[PDB]
RNA sequence: GAAACUUAAAACCGUGUUGCACUGCAACCCGGAAUUCUUGCACGUCG
């Protein structure tokens, strides 16, 4: 679907973003775990380092 | 022959360490395995 925000108040706007990042990026599956839980973030097999002193 | 106590009195007693020498001792790791880890823009809004 095309996103559309629903609600009006900021309570509901906030519970939507975190959880189409929640479904879009949890999705490791470990065997034994809840399955929006941090360990299974995809974003965890990406190491961005610092940049040099300028 | 019938009649008159080999009787009376007298501690098996006195003295004397079941005592002398002798280590419940010698040898022995509270030791071997285990990441204070997983997710997160110092950012948004301008008569």
């Amino acid at each position: 679907q095309p996103v559309r925000v629903p609600g009006h108040q900021t309570r509901e706007h906030r519970q939507y973003g975190e959880r189409f990042e929640r479904k879009e990026l949890r999705k490791s599956g470990r065997p034994n775990t809840r399955p929006q839980d941090a360990v299974n973030d995809l974003f965890q097999a990406i190491r961005v380092t610092d940049s040099p002193a300028l």
